[PDB]
C-alpha cells in the first residue's frame, strides 16, 4: 500500500496473508474454512496465515493452517486478469474470534464513489521498494467505469473496477495482490493489477467480487 496508514493490530481482522516461505499475497477469510484470494496469486504449497500485523513476528494471535485445496476461477485467464479470483480451503477451520474473523460476501455491487478500505504488506513506494511489517490500509474511492475504461482502454472487463486516485501517490501495490478491498463493510474487491502502483493515471484494478458470489457458494457448498 503506497500512502496509506498503519492500520492497528488486528483492526482488520478477515486479512490473511499467503505465506510459501514467505509472504507473497494477501487474502480475504470469507468463513471458518475459506479464503477468497487472487487467481494470479496462486501457487502450489500456501500457509495461509490469521491474525496477524507483524508478519515477520510472532506477536501470540496468529493462527497459521496449511492451504488443502486450491481452485482458481474456471473462466481465468492470466493474460488479461480477467476472473482474477481464486478460493483457498484450509485444512482445518480457523477459530473465530475478535482477531480472525470473516468478511461477508455482497448481495449487491458497490456504487461509484464509494470509499472502500484495501488493506495489505505489499510496497509502500511508487518509485523504488519497501515493504512494510505491520499491515498497512488505504481509503480509496471507487471510479466511474468510464473512468477507469478511460485510464485502461481495451483492458477493463465487466468483472474489473478501478479504485484510487488519479492525481496519483495511494494505491495498492505489489504484495497487496489478493487482498481485501471492503465497502460498507463487505468484500467488494480483490487486489488485481495496475500499471505501476500510485502513478498519476493509473489506478488500481480489482476483481468485482459482485460477480462471483453464485460461484463462490456453489464451490464452497461442494468442497
Ligand atoms: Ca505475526
Amino acid at each position: 500500500i503506497v500512502g496509506g496508514y498503519t492500520c492497528g493490530a488486528n483492526t482488520v481482522p478477515y486479512q490473511v496473508s499467503l505465506n510459501s516461505g514467505y509472504h507473497f499475497c494477501g487474502g480475504s477469510l470469507i468463513n471458518s474454512q475459506w479464503v477468497v484470494s487472487a487467481a494470479h496469486c496462486y501457487k502450489s504449497g500456501i500457509q495461509v496465515r490469521l491474525g496477524e500485523d507483524n508478519i515477520n513476528v510472532v506477536e501470540g494471535n496468529e493462527q497459521f493452517i496449511s492451504a488443502s485445496k486450491s481452485i482458481v476461477h474456471p473462466s481465468y485467464n492470466s493474460n488479461t486478469l480477467n476472473n482474477d479470483i481464486m478460493l483457498i480451503k484450509l485444512k482445518s477451520a480457523a477459530s473465530l474470534n475478535s482477531r480472525v474473523a470473516s468478511i461477508s460476501l455482497p448481495t449487491s455491487c458497490a456504487s461509484a464513489g464509494t470509499q472502500c478500505l484495501i488493506s495489505g504488506w505489499g510496497n509502500t513506494k511508487s518509485s523504488g521498494t519497501s515493504y512494510p511489517d505491520v499491515l498497512k490500509c488505504l481509503k480509496a474511492p471507487i471510479l466511474s467505469d468510464s473512468s477507469c475504461k478511460s485510464a485502461y482502454p481495451g483492458q477493463i472487463t465487466s468483472n474489473m473496477f478501478c479504485a484510487g486516485y488519479l492525481e496519483g501517490g495511494k494505491d495498492s501495490c505489489q504484495g497487496d495482490s489478493g487482498g481485501p478491498v471492503v465497502c460498507s463493510g463487505k468484500l467488494q474487491g480483490i487486489v488485481s493489477w495496475g500499471s505501476g502502483c500510485a502513478q498519476k493515471n493509473k489506478p488500481g484494478v480489482y476483481t468485482k467480487v459482485c460477480n462471483y458470489v453464485s460461484w463462490i457458494k456453489q464451490t464452497i457448498a461442494s468442497n
